[PDB]
């Protein structure tokens, strides 16, 4: 499935180089611009365990998900990751424990030492 591409294909986008967060970009943005941290960041999304045990989606909610950039109001793979993007650009994550939500996990809806995929769109991004 697309997490063992991602796995097979994807960048380690880690500054570490540990392969905690792979990405493949799976449909290319416009401009040159990626979002700065403290900017305020729109994206759609879908995430799952990679064992697929828990499935969240933006859509499902019909609304954009919205959060500021390289605050930790997001997992350290999403800082990282949206960080990377172009707006209108689609991604693929995998992310590994230690950038997630780690040993501790995040019971019950998360489990210890748990890998996580997302998809991400970008919608747009805008200054502080
Ligand atoms: C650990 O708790 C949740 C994790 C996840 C989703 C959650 C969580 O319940 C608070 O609620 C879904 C309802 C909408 N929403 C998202 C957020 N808050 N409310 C951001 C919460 C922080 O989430 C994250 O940092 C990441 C990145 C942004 C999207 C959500 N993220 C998650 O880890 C998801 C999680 C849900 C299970 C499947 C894997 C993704």
């Amino acid at each position: 499935g697309a997490p063992a591409t991602v796995t097979e294909q994807g960048e380690d986008i880690t500054s570490k180089k540990d392969r905690g967060v792979l990405k493949i970009v799976k449909r290319v943005g416009n401009g040159e611009e990626t979002p700065m941290i403290g900017d305020k960041v729109y994206v759609h999304y879908k995430g799952k365990l990679s064992n697929g045990k828990k499935f969240d989606s933006s859509h499902d909610r019909n609304e954009p998900f919205v959060f500021s950039l390289g605050k930790g109001q997001v997992i350290k793979a999403w800082d990282i990751g949206v960080a990377t993007m172009k707006k209108g650009e689609i991604a693929h994550l995998l992310i590994k424990p230690e950038y997630a939500y780690g040993s501790a996990g995040s019971l019950p809806k998360i489990p210890s030492n748990a890998t996580l995929f997302f998809e991400i769109e970008l919608l747009d991004f805008k200054g502080e």
